[PDB]
């Protein structure tokens, strides 16, 4: 509960054992990571409607796949398939600018 940060990073992942069965999209140049965070679950699946909208409007069909997120997890892992880089770039910049609402000054 320190007032300074210190996330211990070194080692990660590999050896890591983490999981064994497959459930999740394979990696790959096709598929993007989205990490969104709020109070909660409940604002994550309200705000996560307006994240698909998006992928819709940047891909018709888009497919899409969510992990495991608990009530209180205040994050959530969502993974998107495209066809090109370049969509992760532009849905991604839509995306985080549509949460960090980067576009026009305030809205007064």
């Amino acid at each position: 509960m320190s007032n300074q940060t210190c996330v211990e990073n070194e080692v990660c992942e590999a050896c890591g054992c983490a999981g064994e069965i497959g459930f999740i999209i394979r990696e790959g140049d096709d598929v993007a990571e989205v990490s969104l965070f709020g109070s909660d679950k409940a604002h994550l699946e309200g705000k996560l409607a307006e994240y698909i909208s998006l992928a819709k409007q940047v891909y018709a069909n888009v497919e899409y796949e969510v992990a495991p997120v608990a009530d209180n997890a205040t994050e959530l892992h969502a993974r998107f398939k495209f066809e090109v880089s370049a969509e992760k770039l532009i849905f991604e910049l839509k995306t985080r600018a549509l949460a960090r609402l980067e576009h026009h000054h305030h809205h007064h």
